[PDB]
């Protein structure tokens, strides 16, 4: 089925503005979705209700199987592990080698020895930066930022990626990078939603383009254009 359901998607904050106003997204397994459109349209409310982050008024969400609506908030984290999220301002521990930066989420849940320092390996080629595991991030650029960034929300493995405007703080190349890494994590499986506003890489990186105006999805194509200024 879907990993991504969500049907009549209401969203009122409590100043009366309604960020949604009955969104219907269906997302499937190993999907990559661009989610573009201009500035308040609700991109980010959009996407930081399928981690639980915002509760929906009305309407029905489904990820990774947990409905949203009635998922209890002690059981958010379960959801956390299925749903990993990359930010634009990626900010990694500074007194903590890139290492341990990703080891944690896997010490959080308990994961034996065996299995982290393997794991941390694993996603430490697929970024590239093995070569830098025992640095500290201030010695890394702000593209390898990005990419330990990515690598620590993906250690524990989630079916779910939201990524919200994970290279707009850099530089055409260093995005390049980012988007080449994320098609790699995309191909592994994982689906992958991100928000973004570079033409640029949605035009030449043509996935699924999810557009949101004024609270409301006005287009969802396969390999779709940016469309906007
Ligand atoms: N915490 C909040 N309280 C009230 N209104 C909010 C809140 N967060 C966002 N909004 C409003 O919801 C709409 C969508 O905002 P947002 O989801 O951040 O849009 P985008 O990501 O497309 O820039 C805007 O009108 C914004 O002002």
């Amino acid at each position: 089925g879907s990993i991504i359901e969500m049907r009549d998607v209401v969203k009122k904050y409590d100043n009366g503005t309604t960020a949604l106003r009955g969104v219907s997204v269906s997302v499937q397994p190993g999907e990559f979705a661009y989610i573009v459109g201009p500035s308040g349209a609700g991109k980010s409310t959009f996407i930081r209700s399928l981690y639980r982050e915002v509760k929906i008024d009305k309407g029905s969400l489904s990820v990774a199987g947990f409905n949203l609506v009635k998922i209890k908030k002690k059981d958010v984290p379960l959801l956390r592990r299925s749903v990993g999220v990359v930010f634009q301002d990626y900010k990694l521990l500074p007194k903590k080698t890139v290492y341990e930066n990703i080891a944690y989420a896997m010490e959080v849940i308990g994961e034996n020895r065996r299995n982290i320092k393997r794991r941390v390996m694993e996603v430490l080629d697929l970024v590239g930066l093995k070569h830098k595991v025992r640095s500290f991030p201030n010695e890394l650029s702000g593209g390898e930022q990005q990419r330990i960034a990515i690598a620590r929300a993906i250690v524990n493995n989630p079916k779910v990626l939201i990524a919200d405007e994970p290279t707009g703080n850099l530089d055409p190349d260093n995005s390049w990078e980012i988007m080449n890494l994320l098609e790699r994590i995309n191909l592994q499986g994982t689906t992958i939603l991100m928000a973004t506003h570079n033409s640029q890489i949605v035009n030449t990186l043509r996935h699924r383009v999810i557009a949101i105006e004024n609270g409301r999805v006005v287009r969802d194509e396969s390999k779709g254009e940016y469309g906007y200024d």
